[PDB]
C-alpha cells in the first residue's frame, strides 16, 4: 500500500538490511518498485498477474544470468506475503532508463553500438533451450489461436467505436496476418516479451557497450520471435529496428518488418480493448488515438 508498509515487511523479513533511505522508483501496470539505500530494488507485484509472472520470472532468470551478456535482474531477497504471494530484491540495475521519447536524442555512434548490443541479446534469448524454459515455468504462447481470439474481441467490442474506415482498416490487418502463410509459420523461442525502451538501461561513459541492462522479464514466453521487436517498431523506429534484424542476419528484412509492423497494430488493438473491458474512460480515448495514428503511420501499405 503506502510507503511505511512495504518498508514493513523488508524490516520484518530481512532486518539485517540497515535501512537509510527510501525511495519511489518506477512503476508498471503488474508492479511496484522502490530503491532502498540508493542500492536495492524491492520489486512488489500489484496483483495476482504480477505475482505469477514474478513467479515465472524467479525461476527463469537465475538460468539467464550466465546465457545472458548485459546485466539482468538477480533476485538477492525474496519476500513473501500474507497472501502467499512473493515480491524480490535485486542490485539496481545501474544507469540511465532509455524511455520512447529517449531513443530518440540518443548519441547516434551510441545507437549503433546500442543496435548490436540488442541484436547479440535476442539472438541469446533465440539460443536458450526452449524446453528448458518451458521447465522453469514460461508459457507458451499460441499466438496464432491467441490473434483470431483477438479478431473477434475487436469485431465484437471495438468495432461499435469505431467510423468505416478504421474497421476496414483492422479487418485488413488481421487477414493479412492470417492469409498470407509466411507471416504465421515461425520457430517458437524464448522471448522476453516486453522488450521496450523504459526497460533499457543506458550509459553515455561506456563507447563499446551503452547498453548496461534490461529489467522487466514478467512477460516472458516461449513465441514468435519476430514478437519481441514490436516495441522496437513502435518507440525506436523502423531504421533503428532493420539494423537490429540485419545484425541478426535476417536475409528479409521487409517481410520481416510488415509482419512486425502488424503485431503492432495488433498490439495498439489489444490495448483498448482491455481499457474497454476495465471501463477505464481514458484508457479509451486513449486506445482510440493510437489505433488512429497506427492508421496514419501505415499510410498505404
Ligand atoms: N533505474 C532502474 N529502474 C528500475 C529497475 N527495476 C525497476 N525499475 C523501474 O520500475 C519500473 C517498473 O518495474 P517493472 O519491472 O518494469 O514493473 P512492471 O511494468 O509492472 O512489470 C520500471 O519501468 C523502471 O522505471 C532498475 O534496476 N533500475
Ligand atoms: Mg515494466
Ligand atoms: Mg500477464
Ligand atoms: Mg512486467
Amino acid at each position: 500500500q503506502n510507503k511505511l508498509h512495504y518498508t514493513t515487511m523488508i524490516m520484518t523479513q530481512f532486518p539485517d538490511i540497515s535501512i537509510q533511505s527510501v525511495e519511489s522508483l518506477g512503476e508498471g501496470f503488474r508492479n511496484y518498485a522502490i530503491l532502498v539505500n540508493g542500492d536495492w530494488v524491492f520489486r512488489f507485484p500489484k496483483s495476482q498477474q504480477g505475482a505469477d509472472e514474478l513467479n515465472k520470472e524467479i525461476q527463469l532468470l537465475p538460468l539467464l544470468v550466465g546465457c545472458v551478456k548485459v546485466n539482468i535482474p538477480q533476485y538477492v531477497y525474496i519476500g513473501k506475503r500474507s497472501d502467499g504471494n512473493p515480491f524480490v530484491g535485486y542490485r539496481k540495475v545501474q544507469g540511465q532508463i532509455l524511455g520512447e521519447d529517449g531513443m530518440a536524442v540518443f548519441p547516434d555512434d551510441a545507437k549503433d553500438r546500442l543496435a548490436l548490443q540488442l541484436a547479440e541479446f535476442m539472438n541469446e534469448l533465440s539460443a536458450f533451450p526452449v524446453e528448458t524454459a518451458i521447465s522453469a515455468g514460461v508459457p507458451v504462447t499460441n499466438l496464432k489461436n491467441k490473434i483470431l481470439l483477438l479478431s473477434e474481441a475487436v469485431e465484437d467490442q471495438v468495432f461499435p467505436l469505431l467510423d468505416e474506415s478504421l474497421r476496414d482498416y483492422l479487418t485488413l490487418r488481421f487477414q493479412s496476418y492470417m492469409t498470407h502463410p509466411v507471416y504465421t509459420r515461425y520457430t517458437p523461442r524464448l522471448i522476453h516479451g516486453d522488450l521496450s525502451p523504459d526497460h533499457f538501461l543506458t550509459n553515455l561513459n561506456s563507447r563499446q557497450t551503452p547498453l548496461t541492462g534490461i529489467i522487466d522479464f514478467g512477460d516472458a514466453a516461449i513465441s514468435d520471435p519476430d514478437y519481441d521487436y514490436v516495441y522496437l517498431l513502435e518507440d525506436c523506429g523502423e531504421l533503428f529496428t532493420r539494423q537490429v534484424m540485419a545484425y541478426r542476419g535476417e536475409v528479409d528484412l521487409d517481410t520481416h518488418i510488415r509482419k512486425v509492423s502488424l503485431f503492432v497494430t495488433f498490439d495498439q488493438v489489444s490495448y483498448l480493448l482491455e481499457g474497454l473491458r476495465a471501463r477505464d474512460q481514458d484508457w479509451i480515448s486513449e486506445g482510440l488515438e493510437l489505433l488512429e495514428e497506427d492508421k496514419a503511420n501505415n499510410f498505404g501499405a
